[PDB]
């Protein structure tokens, strides 16, 4: 795939020193970064290349651009199959009758638990062609917003359809399976077992076997538990044994909601982080989604275990979640030295991407502390790249522009009014830009996106296949009448 | 003449926060005549005089969202400080940044001293520098959909900003800089810096000059820079001026954690109580920030039916804690005080109204665990109708209703961010911003189309601004040409 020199722009590395190079350069050979730094230092690396390699060198003039490492979104859910029903296309245009529901008002724990336990049934209701079309468009939207490495933490989609989508798109993907074996029902004093733990674990073992063979280096997998509410002691024990035996990372959602601790005590006799700790899951392998509603003992367990938190401050308000300011635990654990990364979470229609989440962290963590240095723009970038990659156990290959790492990078245009006179274009990007301002996306030295358009894929073709799949799934599986769906899709066209 | 904008989703920000899918706006000359469902507005077109119904300009807005023009009632022209104020001369790396100025609770001595130096710098800029910088600064607000702009104290010449607004075709509430005290660290009491009567005479001169304006686009509103820099005589003088001429009034108060202690030490009393003693806590008051208020001061604001302008998009990067440290502004909004959203300002482009609406939607909802506390339509009302009420301009602007000025925005809704969403304002708050404003109409006149000036050339405004900034920065701020010329030499086009 040959050599590429990207020169002249401001280069953000997200390396250990959070290095920024004005008039910087990145030299890539095949899939790897070979040199990054001042243009003059990188030109010395170009002159050291084999003559046959230097002769094929592609020079990209990035003088009116900012270069970033590819975003690593380690906490994401494929949910686009629910685009008509889940807070989606059938809502009234007026928001005035909206109610506090689902995750809002501290969490409707019965409704959340019941909803999560229904995923297996809905996944089985979609065809493999519907699953592939929805996955490919959903994952394209992440790639288009600069996500080069995507982490599944439990999707309403078929795992191997999402793996096939990632293979076709050219992006990196950490695949998972849906894992729920208990429900918290309103008529009961105790959790109701819905599945055999061994069956849930066999489903992940099948995925692990299928991606073990992948030759691209772009596909990994990571087991998750959907939510500690929907987790038996047997599933927790089984997950601990699986991640030890196969040397894997582990993910779950825990301390996500004000009402979680009381539901966990009532139905399981113990709170989320303590149940994980008794199974041996609170350790360096753990990425905890949200992880804000933790008492002092649970905070100390996370610190002692050197666990990881994925935080989604771009999307809490619109869900009615209070996982930032009600406890202030995640910023406090970050100050105490816990690894904290930024993720999008997900929804059934496009929501905040990584770029929007970086802005949210920069605004919100700094405002809470009355400190513009708590999250610097380069910290928000590290939290969406290098630190995220560390939580996913992919920081061997991705998350920073350093020699020997994968050539995964973004170009953003910096020639318009938003960037004028600013020596810190990442700051202008966090003020006034977002996902739609990502211009070029390169993964393993291959250009996947240029001018905001697919190079090897057509967004228009992915959209058409996604809409066709959504029509089939929505009318057949969700039982929304074709008479209500077809007119909406006809007005897109 | 008559213009019909039809087919899109129309947000009115009327008293019911009305949203019309497949809506229309009919304008005749400068005014809205009908707004509602496209079919209802076509009946209004048929009820027009036939000569008017003939010569109707039809704008197909079927793939667009229509909004009222944004009303940014709390803004400062600060672009003259682009080289020194968190500006163009900073290192590209942010890693050495320190907590300064407004951060860490507020450096009250430094803030007071800084504000008291504005008059000197305003006198140092030429009328031509003032006009060029004002016109570009105010263009950036217009390009981001601001149709009505409120000056709350600028580092610029008042008549230059009035001339800039007249030239651009936007609405402007002009003010003068007002500071007559400084908090000096070597003294136990405030130091009087100017005669109150002289400060008031400067505003009286502006009021006289804009009294004659025939456009209906120019008003004025006196402000006090900050209650730290305000003598009892200036407050009493302002109260008499706004009563005699029936004007609104604006100031910054309760902005910083360290304000109350500095106000007690140097003035013997906190900000809102000092305003109440002068008779300024009433329906005319727009209080900037207004978060660090005790229970008695909150009750004074409620009793007075005063107004708060909140800038949650920009607190974090300034190290301000005017949202979460006290929670007072969301609490006063819940209690039924008028609260609007504003950008505040900086010396380089920062968060516009679109970014501030997103911030409010995320941040107020997250604090309350309530996705309904600020609905997207509430964020819009806070940036339009409610802002106009605080500025006392809601007679003519802030909502799309019959008899109001034809001030509106068109945003394209045909890309991936909007696909299948019956609530394009929600998609706009998730994933769009100032740069996604397509068309801006003021009094029925198109000023911006496709994000470009219709009557003005953005490239020409930029070059005049850069020429003026070079002169002012080297001559008045005493930055060597050797530091300025290289930055200007790098400017993209
Ligand atoms: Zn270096
Ligand atoms: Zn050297
Ligand atoms: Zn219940
Ligand atoms: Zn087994
Ligand atoms: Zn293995
Ligand atoms: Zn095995
Ligand atoms: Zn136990
Ligand atoms: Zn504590
Ligand atoms: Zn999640
Ligand atoms: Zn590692
Ligand atoms: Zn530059
Ligand atoms: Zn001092
Ligand atoms: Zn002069
Ligand atoms: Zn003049
Ligand atoms: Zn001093
Ligand atoms: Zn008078
Ligand atoms: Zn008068
Ligand atoms: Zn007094
Ligand atoms: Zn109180
Ligand atoms: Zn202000
Ligand atoms: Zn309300
Ligand atoms: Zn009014």
């Amino acid at each position: 795939m040959g050599a590429r020199l990207i020169t002249g722009g401001t280069v953000y590395t997200a390396d250990a020193q959070e290095s920024v190079h004005a008039r910087g350069a990145v030299l890539t050979v095949d899939d790897k970064v070979v040199a990054v730094g001042p243009a003059v230092e990188v030109e010395q690396a170009v002159q050291a290349l084999d003559p046959a390699v230097r002769a094929e060198l592609r020079r990209l003039d990035a003088s009116r651009m900012m270069v970033l490492p590819g975003f690593v979104n380690a906490h994401w859910h494929e949910m686009f199959a629910m685009g008509f029903t889940m807070r989606g296309a059938l809502r009234p245009p007026s928001d005035r009758a909206d109610q506090v529901a689902f995750m809002g008002g501290g969490g409707d724990m019965h409704q959340i638990s019941a909803t999560f336990d229904r995923f297996d049934g809905l996944i089985e209701a979609m065809t493999e062609d519907e699953a592939r079309a929805i996955a490919e468009y959903s994952m394209w939207i992440q790639l288009r917003g600069g996500v080069t490495t995507l982490g599944d933490m439990g999707s309403l989609n078929r795992p191997l359809a999402m793996v096939e989508a990632a293979r076709r798109l050219g992006m990196r993907f950490s695949a998972s399976t849906w894992a729920s074996d208990a429900v918290l029902a309103p008529d009961r004093s105790r959790f109701l077992r819905t599945r055999d733990a061994d069956t849930v674990l066999a489903s992940f073992e099948a995925l692990l076997g299928a991606v073990a063979a992948d030759p691209t280096g772009r596909i990994r997998c990571r087991p998750n538990v959907s939510y500690v509410t929907n987790m038996t002691d047997e599933l927790a024990r089984g997950m601990a044994e699986l991640v030890e035996r196969h040397d894997l990372p582990f993910a779950t959602h825990v301390g996500a909601l004000r009402n979680e601790a009381d539901a966990m005590r009532a139905y399981h006799g113990e709170t989320g982080v303590r149940r994980l700790a008794e199974a041996g899951l609170v350790d360096e392998r753990l990425m905890a989604g949200h992880s804000a509603f933790l008492d002092d003992q649970e905070q100390k367990l996370m610190l002692a275990g050197r666990a990881h938190i994925s935080h989604s401050p771009g999307k809490y308000g619109p869900s009615g979640e209070s996982a930032l300011t009600e406890t202030g635990v995640v910023p406090a654990l970050r100050r105490a030295g816990l690894d904290v990364s930024l993720s999008t979470d997900a929804a059934a229609l496009p929501g905040a991407g990584i770029a929007e989440t970086m802005r949210a962290a920069w605004q919100m963590y700094n405002e809470m502390s009355a400190d513009q240095t708590e999250v610097l723009p380069t910290d928000a970038l590290a939290m969406a790249t290098r630190i995220a990659a560390k939580g996913l156990r992919w920081d061997d290959a991705v998350g920073s522009l350093e020699p020997g790492k994968q050539a995964d990078l973004l170009l953003v245009r910096t020639d318009d009014w938003r960037y004028l006179l600013n020596p810190r274009p990442l700051e202008s990007f966090l003020w006034l830009a977002g996902s739609a301002d990502v211009d070029t996306v390169i993964v393993g030295g291959r250009t996947l996106v240029e001018g905001g358009r697919g190079v090897e894929v057509d967004e228009a073709a992915l959209r058409d296949r996604y809409l066709q799949a959504l029509r089939g799934f929505t009318t057949r599986a969700l039982r929304v009448p074709a008479e209500a769906v077809d007119p909406v899709l006809a007005e897109v066209a």
